[PDB]
């Protein structure tokens, strides 16, 4: 089974503060189109909160499922969010 966590972040003065890779046409692992968190930016909301980690797979932002999307669409979904943002992640499985 998947180890799933839900994290609600307030963007704040420095924003959510994490980078993502992966996506359709931009695979992080061969055969895997998942979106992966690759950096936690110093000073951002993700760092302050502490729950998100490099290596997490970003499953959804609010009501938008990101399990099989283009990287550009995943980035857009993160930017199309208001001050409180629901993030659902899978922790490393393997």
């Amino acid at each position: 089974s998947m180890t799933i966590m839900e994290v609600n972040l307030l963007k704040g003065p420095k924003g959510l503060g994490f980078s993502i890779a992966g996506g359709i046409g931009n695979q992080h692992i061969p055969g895997d189109n998942s979106i992966y968190i690759t950096k936690i930016i110093e000073g951002g909301a993700a760092q302050k909160d502490g729950r998100l980690q490099i290596g997490d797979r970003l499953l959804a932002v609010n009501n938008t499922n990101l399990q099989d999307v283009r990287h550009e669409e995943a980035v857009a979904s993160l930017k199309n969010t208001s001050d409180m943002v629901y993030l659902k992640v899978a922790k490393p499985g393997s």
